[PDB]
């Protein structure tokens, strides 16, 4: 899957692996390749929860199939812990978007995943 | 909701309480507790709007149902508002892209909202 | 179309006349005005690709129409060859969204596109 964080927490607070750690822990969790995996952290972003600039988190994961009601929480409970420990971001000020992505929608190497 | 504000309008020309603002708007604006709203503005950008680099916003609405025809020209009617009354940037430089989420797909405290 | 490019190339290395090439393929390419045309590009971001830095970049394109098979493989063996060309990203570290827009989901000038 692709995963993007964005997170007004500060560039100096994102600890050295973080990206590393989310790359292999989406492949754990999704049983697919790491080379298909692609991470993206975004911190010191100017947001709001709920009204308040305490930590949080705005999230997406898109991935084409494995996208669904018991899957998506998984995933939900596996970022949300990884963005507490790491980040020290509180579960309930993080929001992630899922998207379920169709392959002919997804572009790679010069075309998409729809060779058919 | 969730609203996500991309700008190359600089940093410093974003008021205080701007986040607050688009908070409190769009609460009232959905009927929602402020508590669910998220706002995220990001001044600043390399972009372009038709080949100019004049004011211009690329922007999204995230919400769990409350998406619609009649509804999202209200709310752009109101987001044009803000963004050309606080930002000064034209409406006609504005794009907003609306999204009707699914609550089993949409991640929140360990969970979904699908429960 | 709107395309939006995340990169973690370096500021310094997106060439002058970027974002105006860009504008002018995708006009091109979808066949719209280039007045409706919106680019973005944000470099030096933090980012990985199959657990690697090496150059690579995550991007997004939506449109109302002109999205589907044929013509979303046709926009990535363009947009992967501007990025190769003039970021010096390799195709297989970039990922495109592609995103068919209603109308009415659009929002544009105080209204919607429906
Ligand atoms: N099936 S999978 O390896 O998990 C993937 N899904 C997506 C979705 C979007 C995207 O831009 C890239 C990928 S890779
Ligand atoms: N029903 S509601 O309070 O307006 C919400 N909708 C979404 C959608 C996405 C998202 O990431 C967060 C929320 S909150
Ligand atoms: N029909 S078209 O000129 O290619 C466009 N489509 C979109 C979609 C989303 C969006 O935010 C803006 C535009 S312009």
């Amino acid at each position: 899957p692709m995963f993007i964080v964005n997170t007004n927490v500060p560039r100096a607070s994102v600890p050295d692996g973080f990206l590393s750690e989310l790359t292999q822990q989406l492949a754990q969790a999704t049983g697919k390749p790491p080379q298909y995996i692609a991470v993206h952290v975004v911190p010191d972003q100017l947001m709001a929860f709920g009204g308040s600039s305490e930590p949080c988190a705005l999230c997406s994961l898109h991935s084409i199939g494995k996208i669904g009601g018991a899957q998506n929480r998984s995933y939900s409970k596996l970022l949300c812990g990884l963005l507490a420990e790491r980040l020290r971001i509180s579960p309930d000020r993080v929001y992630i978007n899922y998207y379920d992505m169709n392959a002919a929608n997804v572009g790679w190497n010069n075309s998409t995943f729809a060779l058919e």
